[PDB]
């Protein structure tokens, strides 16, 4: 009815400041879809075990370990830069970010040294992030030492995106809602596919375009076939 | 033939402006695809009334007034920030700018108050705006006091777009063309879908990607299901 | 299993530079789909007379070719400005950049004056500037002078990207994967489509909306009808 | 008690869904008796669900002073041509009205019934006008 003005304080600052400092980041942006008709019918097959373990598998454990093989592969992806891009540190642990938006904003946990992590000790951790974030109780620990991150736009809606990579972050990616759509298969019969879009942001001062697309096609093919995850796990 | 320096003069100066203001923005891009099969049959049933009244009825009339209920929801998306985004403006009316193009280069007057304007007194000053528009003829209070824009970039071409916010505005909207796809429908049937896409970017110093997202599909279940308009309107 | 800090050094340098001078850039980003099914044939059918001819004949001659005919009817796209964006300089040439990534190094490596070239002669020298590329050998002079670039990153990923302007130009277009898509044809039947996406991205201080949307239009014609390219070449 | 017509005010300011609400509150209260003078003066223009009950036409009693009355019947299933010529299920409704003929003459409440009936029989007519 009427106008009305109000101080961005608390909780909110920080987004400001965070969002704010991404400003100084030239962000590229590289995106594709991905067939998860596989990874669908494997998470089905999954759910019962993780069930009777007493922890709900979503997708969002597959998409991490797949980010995690493929940052091994590509470890420039998973690094940091300096005030003027002067350095990298390339970082060895893989903790990453999972973006949720509680109801106090925007809150960026992340899953510890995911390349040490069994698809299901990621989806226990997840489960207990996702506890105290919605409690409102997640701790300085489980908040600080991000290296990547992932935002599942999806859980709510969405295709594409356009995310702001996380200072002192290089890369974001933000995934789409899966979606049944009419494709192709090898014999070019009409099939219903389960497809899902992916949205990737890198600091192109020292990340290529090549680089994220090798990343991503890696990534992709660990979740097209999540076979080829299991040729190298431990 | 040779190369030509020339000056930016005129009016082509309030575009330089206008978008390098914008760079203090980190903008977040947010995509989504609608489904207006239903709309595009809505539009065909209703033209016939729009023109017997001397009114073109396009499908912005539509798109403004779920826009507008969208933002009684989400009134944060109808808002202003100061320089240094240490507060929030929250602004009552709708008044939504209609991005366009003259050869003069962009313009953007708005449709005042769209929050207790009918789609119909809507495609009346849309119909008013377009002509004086295109004539040199927009008053200053046509010009104004905007609070959100979209961009009908469909209506020359385009799926997914990258809008630029419109300081002091902290969000806007590309429409991309209207196009017959092959969709799936409950049976599990290929049907021919008239699909639009969408492209939302917001201030992401204060709009998080859960607010966004949230809007976009509120908006989205108006122009899909029309009939949710119908509810509460007066 | 530790970090390591690394300086930037080298070839490394010139990407900081350039992607750092393109935040004073206002982006504006508009994307398409382009139904390549006519030109996937169409190159087919020329595969071997260039062949026999010594050269490997690709998409890129075909979009450099439309786009050097967009670009005479939008010279604008074709342009540089200055610091403030007070000039624009109309650059006569078309020397469209081809970007690339190679072991060094993003290098952008040019094709002078794509105006008076036919697409065989293009392909010719995209071969040469190929085979220098991946050699390392590229001389300054293939790659200084540049007034418009595209990004082929489809030959190896992606759907959609954001690209990021190479100053002084004012756009650059990012192509994505040829990929087979059930698409309808007139008569309603579904088809096998192959369809390529294309993300622009452009100035806005100085390109409007509508400018790059009617460019790329202009362009898609000519790849979706490839006649249309045959009735104004000499 | 028998008849009881309390109204609900200002519908032409009000939304459906605040409509259905006021009907709630007043079925509500009509049940309980507890319907106040407010609810129950002031009325302008009547209409009688009959089909809650059953029936298809009906001749309503016109309630003075008011002018109008408009008796609405069971919805249900009949065979009816589409477009087409095909033979459809179709939803059919009987509306019968009265109206004081001293002042009310036939084309007024023919024209006003198809009016009704064109915004019911197409919704997305209201959709053009509500605000
Ligand atoms: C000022 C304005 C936003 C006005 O746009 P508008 O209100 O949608 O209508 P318009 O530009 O007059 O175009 C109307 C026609 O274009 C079409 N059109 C408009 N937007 C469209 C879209 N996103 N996709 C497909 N077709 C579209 C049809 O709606 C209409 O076609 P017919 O009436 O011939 O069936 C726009 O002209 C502009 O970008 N400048
Ligand atoms: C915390 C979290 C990432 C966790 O996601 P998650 O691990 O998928 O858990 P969830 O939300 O409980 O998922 C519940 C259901 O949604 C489904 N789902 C999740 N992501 C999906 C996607 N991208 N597409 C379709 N379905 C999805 C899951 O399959 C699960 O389905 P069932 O209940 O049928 O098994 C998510 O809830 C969230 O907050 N995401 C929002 C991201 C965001 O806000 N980013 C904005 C950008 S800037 O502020
Ligand atoms: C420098 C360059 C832009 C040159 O690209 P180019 O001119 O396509 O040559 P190329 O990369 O050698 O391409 C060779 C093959 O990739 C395919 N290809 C190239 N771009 C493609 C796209 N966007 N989608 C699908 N296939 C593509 C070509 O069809 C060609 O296939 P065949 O030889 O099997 O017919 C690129 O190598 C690069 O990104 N760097
Ligand atoms: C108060 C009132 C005038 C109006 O009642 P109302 O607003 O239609 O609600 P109601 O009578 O509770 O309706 C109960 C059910 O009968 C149905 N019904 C009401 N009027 C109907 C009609 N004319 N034809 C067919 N079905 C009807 C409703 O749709 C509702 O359906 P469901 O519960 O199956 O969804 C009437 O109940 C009365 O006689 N007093
Ligand atoms: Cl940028
Ligand atoms: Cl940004
Ligand atoms: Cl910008
Ligand atoms: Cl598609």
């Amino acid at each position: 009815g009427k106008d009305r003005t109000e101080p961005v304080k608390g909780f909110h600052k920080a987004m400001v400041k965070t969002m704010s400092a991404a400003l100084k980041i030239p962000h590229f942006g590289y995106c594709d879809e991905v067939d998860l008709t596989e990874l669908v019918k494997l998470r089905e097959e999954l759910k019962p075990i993780a069930f009777a373990r007493g922890i709900k598998l979503s997708f969002m454990p597959f998409f991490l370990k797949a980010a995690s093989l493929g940052l091994l592969q590509f470890p420039i992806l998973n690094a940091s830069v300096d005030e003027n891009c002067q350095n990298i540190t390339y970082k060895a642990s893989h903790n990453i970010g999972i973006a949720m938006d509680t109801e106090q904003g925007l809150i960026v946990p992340n899953v510890k040294n995911v390349q040490i992590r069994s698809i299901f000790e990621i989806a226990t951790e997840l489960n207990r992030l996702q506890k105290l974030g919605s409690a409102g109780q997640l701790s300085t620990n489980d908040l600080i030492g991000g290296t990547f991150t992932l935002s599942n736009i999806g859980s709510i809606g969405g295709t594409y995106a356009k995310p702001v990579i996380l200072p002192p972050e290089v890369a974001i990616g933000a995934l789409g809602t899966i979606k049944a759509l009419p494709r192709f298969n090898e014999k070019g019969e009409v099939c219903k596919a389960q497809i899902m879009n992916v949205s990737w942001s890198a600091d192109h001062r020292i990340i290529d375009g090549a680089t994220v697309s090798r990343f991503s096609n890696l990534w992709k093919s660990y979740l097209e076939n999540p076979a080829f995850m299991l040729l190298d796990l431990k």
